DNA sequence: TCTTAAAATCGAAGTTAATATAAACTACATAACAGACATAAGAACAAGTTACAGACGTATTACATAAGAAAAACATAA
């Protein structure tokens, strides 16, 4: 299987296969299972993924979570703050927002 | 009371569209124009919050059917 897991500051662990996200109590010990996210925030996750390390414009980030949606960027703002959220990023150091480019997640490197 | 000078008036409409000759210099203060800067107003991007909708997921309700247990009836032996 190609198995790819993501490796982000403060130690976080997504898990593509298992799509899980969990706090490393340990170097790679999976005890602190922050959990599942929904077939949104797994989307944009990979949309980040995907075009790292550069930022990713919203005009794509949009169309790829609403393929054939008239969505407001009211959705996308939330949708980014409602991420966030779930991944417990108050100091907005996981998903940042690039200043009049659009957005990059923070990962520091990639299991296979 | 008799001349004699002033004063006032003289149809409507319609039309009816400019002229046009003829000192110099100096000093000073004020107004106007142009350039630059800071400020108030404005726009764009992103974030927080508060709520409602939408379809999924939970609990209330009424059962179908099949396995298990009790009981009544029957056949047999003493």
């Amino acid at each position: 299987y190609v198995r790819v897991i993501y490796q982000f500051p403060d130690n976080l662990w997504w898990n593509e296969a298992s799509n899980q996200v969990y706090y490393a109590q340990d170097p790679m010990k999976p005890e602190r299972l922050i959990g599942t996210p929904s077939i949104m925030q797994a989307k944009l996750l990979k949309i980040l993924c995907e075009y790292h390390p550069s930022p990713c414009p919203n005009d794509q980030i949009i169309k790829a979570l609403w393929p054939h949606g008239f969505i407001s960027s009211e959705s996308l703002t939330q949708a980014i703050k409602r991420t966030r959220d779930f991944l417990n990023d108050e100091h907005k150091t996981l998903i940042e927002n690039v200043k009049l480019q659009g957005y990059r997640i923070n990962i520091i490197q990639v299991i296979v």
